[PDB]
Formats: structure tokens, C-alpha cells, sequence
């Protein structure tokens, strides 16, 4: 509805004055719901020099439900698999409507500089992201030549 629509257009216009990290977003041409972003690989971790793009759809009760954002590019990390689905509390269960795109962005980006292996979507990168960090950032440094370049 309209309240949507308003706070998506505050938002956009929040982000362009002030962008969060290293971060691009908004609409996908004409519509205001479904943006696209993208995220720089932070730098001094394994993504470094990657450019990672994300879609991003607004519910029609925004900002009282979260946004659906995925991953595009592909990416070794214990809380995104293999689709681009991203495990992370605001996009869920602590979203409020205090939140907002550049918050949610800023977040992601935390993600990537520490992830969350005891909430894993890929038990594997989970496991070695724990026992074998020095191997964890080789390979995900791998696949940020691979996908994100």
C-alpha cells in the first residue's frame, strides 16, 4: 500500500546521501518493490575484489515484514547456499520495522567479514569456516576469483 511505498522511497533517498559500506541498491526500473544491489567483497577478508549482486523484493506491508533478498552471485559462505538464500535473524525472525535497507546491507556485509556457523545453510563451509579457517579463506578467496570478478 501506500505507507510502503512512502518508506521505500525514504529509503532510497537515505541511501543515496549515505550509502552503506561499499554498497549499491534500488529499483529495478520502474519498480519500486523489486531492487537490485550490489555488495564489494570487503576488504581484508576472503571476498576482497568481488562485486556480489542481490535481489531484493518489498512485501506490500513494508516495513512491518522483512524484504526478500538473495544472493545473484555465487559465494562460499557458511549462512548462503547454493540458490543465494541468505540466513540471517533481521530477514526473519528480528526483522522490525526499524530496520531498513541500508541497515539490512550493512548487516549482510557483517556477514560476510564474520558468518554465523552455528546457524548453518552449508553444513560443510560451516564445518571448515570452524576447524579450518586458514583453508575456509582459501577457498572462499577461490570462488571470489571464480564468480565475483
Amino acid at each position: 500500500g501506500a505507507m510502503a511505498l512512502k518508506r521505500i522511497h525514504k529509503e532510497l533517498n537515505d541511501l543515496a546521501r549515505d550509502p552503506p559500506a561499499q554498497c549499491s541498491a534500488g529499483p529495478v526500473g520502474d519498480d519500486m518493490f523489486h531492487w537490485q544491489a550490489t555488495i564489494m567483497g570487503p576488504n581484508d577478508s576472503p571476498y576482497q575484489g568481488g562485486v556480489f549482486f542481490l535481489t531484493i523484493h518489498f512485501p506490500t506491508d513494508y516495513p512491518f515484514k522483512p524484504p526478500k533478498v538473495a544472493f545473484t552471485t555465487r559465494i562460499y559462505h557458511p549462512n548462503i547456499n547454493s540458490n543465494g538464500s541468505i540466513c540471517l535473524d533481521i530477514l526473519r525472525s528480528q526483522w522490525g520495522p526499524a530496520l531498513t535497507i541500508s541497515k539490512v546491507l550493512l548487516s549482510i556485509c557483517s556477514l560476510l567479514c564474520d558468518p554465523n556457523p552455528d546457524d548453518p545453510l552449508v553444513p560443510e563451509i560451516a564445518r571448515i569456516y570452524k576447524t579450518d579457517r586458514e583453508k575456509y579463506n582459501r577457498i572462499a578467496r577461490e570462488w571470489t576469483q571464480k564468480y565475483a570478478m
